[PDB]
């Protein structure tokens, strides 16, 4: 997964 790219 991602830590998103918020």
């Amino acid at each position: 997964h991602r830590f998103l790219r918020h």
